[PDB]
């Protein structure tokens, strides 16, 4: 919904946002969301994602799709009317995303997912990517651990020639639902297939706010080194803007550079991580904040 | 409609175009307006706005949107006819834009929205956009507040992975059409995802025409450097042809340069913003007319 | 319809068309064409021309948009059958541009439309082209103004960011209809907007010979400096070969350069206008014929 | 049909081809396929052409487009049959071209169309191209008249910004099977409209060799000058092969070089035309042969 | 149907592949399939081929098109099932191509079709084809009664601006198969048209297979010299693996190289054809093997 | 469906997936898999594969196609429901691929499909391609034969010009169900002519995995030399990432590279191949491991 702001009321609101990833527990935010979609009540449609064609479909709090529901409306707080109908398996009225408020005025967040190695993690996309001698999977695997903490991580396993991996697009929606629904961290292995469809345009293009409203981290790997600049650019610009944090790659070996968005209009985080590998190529990231400017992130972005 | 002119009525136009941006109180076009929404009979469509298919979406003086409406049409000066009608939630005869007058015979103006530091800011569409050190979010909400003056200002959010955004392109609409119908300050953030379907289109072409019309402004953060002269080159004639002002950020970090259109065939005007952060990435924009001619409008277009 | 021709006939065809434009009383075709719309009987569909979609979109004599008309067929003198029909308020049987007759046998003429500072200026499609110092939108309500003379000219407003502005298509075709329909004199501003739907190709190919028939003249504004081979190769081929007369500025701030064509194969003729400004940005074209061949055309077409 | 042969039938068929345009009297093709159509029963289907949406249109003998036809169908010679049928104004079964055999055995020719200033001009597509001083428009009037001989010639107007001058595709198709039908010398002014949409690409395949088997002769005005190698490549190949004989300007002013195919897998005739203006731009051409070879017709075709 | 291999059954498939071109008896193969074909219960569907939309047309053992066909399978051997079915004049159900098996075990054959000037020819797609002097319907036709020898050959027309030339699709696509299902040496002139809509595209991927399964060839004369990337390299890649074979022009006049491929992985023929012309351009091959590598058919498509 | 994972899960999951390759017996896991397809009910959908329009067909474990099949449910071990419905010989509802669990949680695997001259064979998609003097087919061939070991290898042909050859794509795929369903050794003889529709593009993408998952290995010939910027770069994304091995040539005439991926995220393979030729062009590999790192990939990647 829209928002009205004056300089007292916009001024706390930068201070609420700030405090949502530099203060609040990690791992908070989404602690609130999961109550807050079990305050829902059953068969109620909480997330709309969108299929092949353009086409949403439509989940419960429990991750269970809807075949039939019956047109309703809320009045929202700004006057606007949310009106909700899923017929055939299919919505018929409504959006994409999110069809409960989880985030009510406190919007525009970069909401702390989880700290490890001393560094704070945003909530949202992250997107593994570069150039070079260094490989993406044993990444994104390795962080999805890492920031999973206590708590296991969910792996989407998407478009790859290999065993048990799913090449629907359809089903692979299915699955990310589904993971944002009911886990904190989760890792898509991989996002190259879907880099171009509606729907898939679609997901580039929802899936960053999503994740970033429930305040669980999408850990995806995308690889170009295709040197297309029909396609190395559309893995250039969804690197740049479609994603809250940025892992890439750098020159020396087992070393990756992070960029994190700390929050609408706020000062972008960058830290570096060093690696090593161990028995059957299981990845780890070794222990022992600067701002980063703009033009430095351009030239940061050299994957041609 | 069609207007007819002679030398004697075109030149009293431009004596009251001219009036509409530099003589007359700041704000009071946007005020005028909302007499003329007012003495509406309720239910009867205002506003037509493009969605995602290239329907359209119809509202009345609250923003309520109309989903049954039969038709209706009036007569004109003029001999011209209007016809309205909405079926089944959508326009099945009509326009996108305004379905009432707001501007009678007094077209073609850039009404003056609000004055600050010594300068007029018009109405109509105001692209933030640049390349480099600057960062544009900060500053639409900075120069928001600053337009809002007395009044407060409404932040339309849209297409980032931040908590809260919405990234569908029909709520995107819904928003602005319930900004546009009842407030005097707009903010969108940003207007990147929309730049391309039918509607999407559709929104460049209308949006500055409907806000100069009503009187209010739209300050939209529209953010390229993708450096690909398929999609920089749309973010260059949108920034050139489809905004009455123009917010361009230079070498100097921290300095903006506006190019604010007068109204139709005067001269636009040009001015230098300084501005500085504050606690939480807050920005102000600090206080203490030359005229631009051609050729340097194209000379300051370098977001190559 | 096709014609048939010997040397005899053909030589007297060019010499009527020649006098069309070199000696025929100055607005005296535009006469005589309302007479023959006046002729006709009420309902009759005389105009159809092409809404976004490619769909037309049929008109009386008295610009009333015709909603059912049963169909209707006509002989001509060549034995072939014109069939009129309106459905729905669409046309489902006929052809885009005049449904009656005006020109019978007098064809590939530019009547003179008006006299001014000793120049003769033929009607159809004028374009007012270029890039640099000039501005475009004051020459055509200049030009409209002094090619009006004792008349007022019509205004057709589409497709920028300032207030009154239509931005919809639909709305722009039925302007120009109306305007075509009852005014000698029309302008557009501006046909940036429409450079592209079905309709809008539709529009550039066909209101050339629409206005030519009519005898009226529109002006239109259209304006590139994009620099994309693209965009800027279409309103190139747009200016080159769609349009009736060229008027495009030159390096000299202030002057234009008016190429007129002034007939089906006959010499197209030119000539040079100088302008001024005064109050409120109101322009004046001052008033104190060489015959230009091929190949500087084309090296007048340095609009890159 | 498909034709069967040996080294003695084929012998004689080149035999018969050469004949058809060297020796065979001139015009005289066109005298005996308007016999074999004139004994057509009234109403039968003869031609059929491609409107803009790709259906066909259908005409009869006169020149009476069809509306209603219930299937019929022949056996041809090798056992083929031939179906047509119109329903609802367009055909449902059968082909674009002649519905009605005006070949039969004779095929592959360039039916000789006139003799003048003693050269034997070839029916088909003539194509008047170029670039330069010289003007097209003037030719294909004047060259029209030449080959007219005792006989008027037929001009279709389309596609130009002059009075009178058609712009809708269907109608002009209409023309060109009329003119087919019952003219041997008809003119296309212009073509270039046509260069792209499904019946405007139908119409450069279909049109040559619709005119070859009438033996009547379709002199077209084709402009290029365009320079985007996008469209001159596609007004160089319709040039090359989709045109019997072609008509390009030198540098030389008013003088012109035509290349005449005389027929399946004959030598290509060349010879150069001088012409001179009289009164009022009716242009003449002057009375007072050589093989071309290959590489020498791309040298010829220099029209970047 | 699928084919499964050791060493021993690959060895002796190979073993008859090389018989099929190398020893077989010039012709057999042709003679051997029509056996083949008449031993079909009338009105059983044997080839089926793609119409412009895409869309299949069917035709019984005799070249007449069927118009209603109920549902027909048929068990191989194999387990895998083949459904033939017709309705209203088009293919219900099943696959382009042969819809009776004419290969059994014996497939990826060149199989020979006739031997010439001590040389062997392939059946399939030969594609005559080259830039320069050299002309190439004399030779498709020279070549066509060469390889013809006690037979007459077939001559199906299309796309070119001649008399009795066919230009409709559909007709031409009804040729071929009447030719390919009764002739065993057919010339297709020109192919130059086709090269896109879908069922064109068709004819390319589709032509060269039913016609090496039939023992029938198929000699097309296809002319680029375009120099346009976007559809020479399409005359390039059609040459390349679409063809059984290839003739193509060399610097010398009246030269020519065959590139014939001998089957499914053996080693691609070449040898050199010379030529002269006669009366009425009718032309003649003269008669008084080297293997040739891969990079040496790189170096011969030097086309541009 | 979704896994999920921590430290101690994911590093058994490695340990797991390395054996599937490095340890467990040549050929065993397409063993394993038989006996799941055999343990499923008659009629129960197993696969389903894209035919051109996108649209999937269906098949059971005896490879043959569904027809109807009423909807049926399936819930997963993470709370998700597959959906499985056939009508009208087509998939009405569900997914790409197998329809039953064939990998259960052991994913990401490249099971060993053989053992051939000391070097272990991974399942899944291998791509034979390059440039050059060598020849893909008689590769395959030889390859397949090896891989077979004791057992025949199946052989799909589709999309050349040869005797036997389909190019029906629809007819294709029904192949290589068939195939994948029934065999362990699959040849596909050629893969160029998919590469582009919508099944086509599915293909590519879902066929490495399906074979993967199966534990059979598809070995497809993949020619391009084509040097066209925009079909060789998807001959090289292609068998970049969309197989799971992939089989190159080198300047060395008769010498092959292959680089296998072993699983996911773990050390991709590479040797070298010597090749010669025996009777009929029957290719012999002979018999008397190194891990390549990235950038070493690209440096391969020299296809241009
Ligand atoms: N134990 C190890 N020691 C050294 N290098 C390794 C080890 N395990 C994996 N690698 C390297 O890291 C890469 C991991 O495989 P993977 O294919 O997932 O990389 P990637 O960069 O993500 O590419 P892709 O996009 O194809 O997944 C391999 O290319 C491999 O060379
Ligand atoms: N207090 C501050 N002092 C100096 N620089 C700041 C401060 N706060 C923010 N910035 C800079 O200004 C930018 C503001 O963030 P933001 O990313 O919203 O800008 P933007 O141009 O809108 O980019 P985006 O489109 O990615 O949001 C940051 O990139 C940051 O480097
Ligand atoms: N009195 C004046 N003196 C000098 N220059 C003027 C004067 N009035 C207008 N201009 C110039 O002419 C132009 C008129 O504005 P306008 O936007 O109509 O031009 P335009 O070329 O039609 O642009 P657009 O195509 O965007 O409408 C302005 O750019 C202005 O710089
Ligand atoms: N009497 C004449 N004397 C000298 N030149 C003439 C005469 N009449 C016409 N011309 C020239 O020949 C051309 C004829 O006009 P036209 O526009 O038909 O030429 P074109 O080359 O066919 O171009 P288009 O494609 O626009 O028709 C004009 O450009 C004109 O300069
Ligand atoms: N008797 C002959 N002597 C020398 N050259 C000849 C003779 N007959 C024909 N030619 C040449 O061979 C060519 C045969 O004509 P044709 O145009 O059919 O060849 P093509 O390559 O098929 O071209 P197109 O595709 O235009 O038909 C001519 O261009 C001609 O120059
Ligand atoms: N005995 C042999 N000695 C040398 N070279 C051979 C031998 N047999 C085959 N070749 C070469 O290998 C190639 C095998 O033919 P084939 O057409 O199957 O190759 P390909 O690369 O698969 O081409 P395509 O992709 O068109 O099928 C031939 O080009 C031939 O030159």
């Amino acid at each position: 919904m829209i928002h009205l702001y004056d300089a007292k009321s916009f001024a706390k609101l930068r201070a609420a946002q700030y405090a949502a990833f530099h203060t609040d527990a990690p791992g908070s935010w989404f602690d609130h969301t999961s109550g807050v979609l079990e305050s829902v009540e059953d068969g109620t449609p909480v997330l709309a994602i969108g299929v092949e064609s353009g086409d949403a479909i439509v989940f419960d709090k429990n991750a269970q799709r809807i075949v039939a529901y019956k047109e309703k409306s809320v009045k929202a707080e700004d006057g606007s009317v949310s009106v909700v109908q899923v017929e055939n398996g299919f919505m018929k009225q409504g959006h994409r995303g999110w069809l409960v408020d989880l985030t009510g005025e406190l919007v525009g967040c970069s909401p702390v997912v989880a700290e490890f190695g001393g560094h704070r993690y945003a909530s949202g996309m992250v997107i593994v990517t570069g150039k070079g001698n260094s490989g993406k999977t044993p990444l994104v695997h390795a962080l999805g651990e890492a920031l999973g903490g206590k708590d296991k991580y969910a792996t989407v396993r998407f478009g790859e020639p290999l065993s048990g991996y799913n090449t629907d697009f359809n089903v692979f929606v299915d699955d990310i639902a589904r993971a944002m629904l009911q886990h904190r961290v989760i890792v898509i292995d991989s996002l190259k297939n879907v880099i171009i469809s509606r729907g898939a345009f679609d997901l580039l293009s929802d899936i960053g706010a999503m994740a970033a409203s429930r305040g669980c981290v999408v850990i995806a790997s995308l690889n170009p080194t295709s040197n297309d600049d029909k396609i190395v650019e559309l893995v250039k610009e969804a690197s740049r803007s479609n994603s809250t944090s940025l892992v890439i790659s750098t020159d020396v070996d087992g070393e990756w550079q992070v960029l994190t968005r700390t929050g609408e209009g706020l000062q972008a985080l960058t830290h570096t991580l060093q690696t090593s590998y161990g028995e059957h190529s299981v990845l780890t990231i070794h222990t022992s904040q600067t701002v980063i400017k703009n033009d430095e992130l351009e030239s940061v972005l050299r994957r041609l």
